[PDB]
């Protein structure tokens, strides 16, 4: 399938080049599978999300996405016109009040949260978990996201936007999980993104078109719009059978463009996702 005129960055995840686009994908789109978008929520009722977006949890007043940047994510996972993997089903499950702040122990409590609740959801293709989310180094936040990823969930997580060491914050930090960088569309890594040893992947961060509240759309940037470019790829590949929740990371590594971005510091993988996709 061919999508003219897509966001750079899904253009980029299916392309071997910057520079163009089409966004090309199998049709299976994801279908089967589930993410979970661990954030401010999710605005549900946008009509980019088609029905396959639900809130099924919230620590607050409200499970409405009263922020815009979990429905941002959200966008980038499974939007019609924004999203990676087009038919999956998505989950929200806000750990983050509407001026985007959280409680690691809140956050903590919502990572053992979706290692339960899949089992209460139709997920035959397999579960991801995406968490543009972050703060410094927590022994207790890492052990959580291995939790989750040990449950059979593939987890994602924002290396950070301090243009540091990832070593230092956390879920980041965690090595189990998927730590995934930020770049923009003339393949350099973005200014603010994190990088280290714990990097496992960059996706695209700068610039990045989606869905917003109040049914709306906008380009913001950051290690959360990458994040959610590897979550939806990973489910994508799951749907089509590729990999597994347990090995989805590695096999992202394996199967990216390699090489092919600057500004990468000595020692931080210089790997870009990338679907394989061939037409």
């Amino acid at each position: 399938a061919a999508q003219t005129n897509a966001p750079w960055g899904l253009a980029r995840i299916s392309s071997t080049s910057p520079g163009t686009s089409t966004y090309y994908y199998d049709e299976s789109a994801g279908q089967g599978s589930c993410v979970y978008v661990i954030d401010t929520g999710i605005e549900a009722s946008h009509p980019e999300f088609e029905g396959r977006a639900q809130m099924v949890k919230t620590y607050y007043y409200s499970s409405r996405d009263g922020n815009g940047h979990g429905t941002h994510c959200a966008g980038t996972v499974g939007s019609r016109t924004y999203g990676v993997a087009k038919k999956t089903q998505l989950f929200g499950v806000k750990v983050l009040d509407d001026n985007g702040s959280g409680q690691y122990s809140t956050i903590i409590a919502g990572m053992d949260f979706v290692a339960s609740d899949k089992n209460n959801r139709n997920c035959p293709k397999g579960v991801v978990a995406s968490l543009s989310l972050g703060g410094g180094y927590s022994s207790s936040v890492n052990s959580a996201a291995a939790r989750l990823q040990s449950s059979g969930v593939m987890v994602a997580v924002a290396a950070g936007n301090n243009n540091a060491d990832a070593r230092n914050y956390s879920p980041a930090s965690e090595p189990s999980v998927c730590t995934v960088g930020a770049s923009d569309r003339y393949d350099r890594r973005s200014s603010f993104s994190n990088y280290g040893s714990v990097l496992d992947i960059f996706g695209p961060g700068t610039d990045i078109l989606s869905t917003w509240i109040g049914g709306s759309t906008r380009s913001i940037s950051g290690t959360s719009m990458a994040t959610p470019h590897v979550a939806g790829l990973a489910a994508y590949l799951m749907t089509l059978g590729k990999t597994t929740a347990a090995s989805a990371c590695r096999y992202i590594a394996d199967t990216a463009n390699k090489g092919d971005l600057s500004n990468i510091p000595f020692g931080t993988v210089n790997l870009l996702a990338y679907n394989n996709y061939q037409a």
